[PDB]
């Protein structure tokens, strides 16, 4: 069955290729189990290949196909990474088709949905600077898929946190929280707590990029999850040293803090308690 549609992939009758293409996509969309049988029958070098056709159909169902592939576990993922993938992947963040961007988006956030290991390989192949253009894009659609992946990258260790620091990610990041569309803000603030998670070097890098004083603005925010996520950033700038622990209580956090202890959704009034806690 397998053996016989990985074989098909190299056929010059495209409708030969695309229906193999369309049943590995479909086989693959499936279980775990079934994403290592399409793995063993050696399904991945054959589709890294179509990744650079012209063919926007061929192309497109090579893309679901690879994503759907990188939906399994952790060393699925480094299948995905060892039959050479993300530069083909990352090649296509310069896309104009707005499908195809789509796709590319969707899988490297998949490939990037696994260990450190995993998440380097994807920094290693260059997604971060074309990811990092991406933020300045007037597409809302493309601008959530950018910040999907990069929350992604950021969820790593400390090296990957660095590498999203590094990449001038927080500049982007910090001059999308002034933003009054609500939906950027629960993207933006989420990649940034991510970047937050991380060690005392790290932590400085987001208090020095002018985080703080919008975090603080956004803690008297009407929408429950922007709130929510501005706590998140800063109990985890919170985490950091002493030194990190003043610049937040010099932000103005200690008074906004103290109010939130009496809030209405008691999920918040922990979340601002545990944030006080940790910071004297
Ligand atoms: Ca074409």
């Amino acid at each position: 069955e397998l053996p016989q549609m990985v074989q098909q992939l190299n056929s010059p009758d495209q409708q030969e290729l695309q229906s193999a293409l369309r049943k590995l996509s479909q086989i693959a969309s499936g279980g775990n189990e079934q994403i290592q049988a399409v793995i063993d029958a050696g399904a991945l070098p054959a589709l890294v290949q179509l990744l650079s056709s012209p063919n926007e159909q061929i192309l497109q169902e090579a893309l679901w196909a690879l994503s759907n592939i990188a939906s399994g576990g952790n060393e699925q993922i480094q299948a995905v990474i060892d039959a050479g993938a993300l530069p083909a992947l990352v090649q296509l963040l310069s896309s104009p088709n707005e499908q195809i961007l789509q796709e590319a988006l969707w899988a490297l956030s998949n490939i990037a949905s696994g260990g450190n290991e995993q998440i380097q390989a994807v920094i290693d192949a260059g997604a971060l600077p074309a990811l990092v253009q991406l933020l300045s894009s007037p597409n809302e659609q493309i601008l959530q898929e950018a910040l999907w992946a990069l929350s992604n990258i950021a969820s790593g260790g400390n090296e990957q946190i660095q590498a999203v620091i590094d990449a001038g990610a927080l500049p982007a990041l910090v001059q999308l929280l002034s933003s009054p569309n609500e939906q950027i803000l629960q993207e933006a603030l989420w990649a940034l707590s991510n970047i937050a998670s991380g060690g005392n070097e790290q932590i400085q890098a987001v208090i020095d990029a002018g985080a703080l004083p919008a975090l603080v603005q956004l803690l008297s925010s009407p929408n429950e999850q922007i709130l929510q996520e501005a706590l998140w950033a800063l109990s985890n700038i919170a985490s950091g040293g002493n030194e990190q622990k003043q610049a937040v209580k010099e932000a103005g956090a200690l008074e906004k803090l103290e109010q939130l202890q009496s809030h209405e959704n008691e999920k918040i009034q922990k979340e601002a308690q545990e944030a006080l806690e940790k910071l004297q």
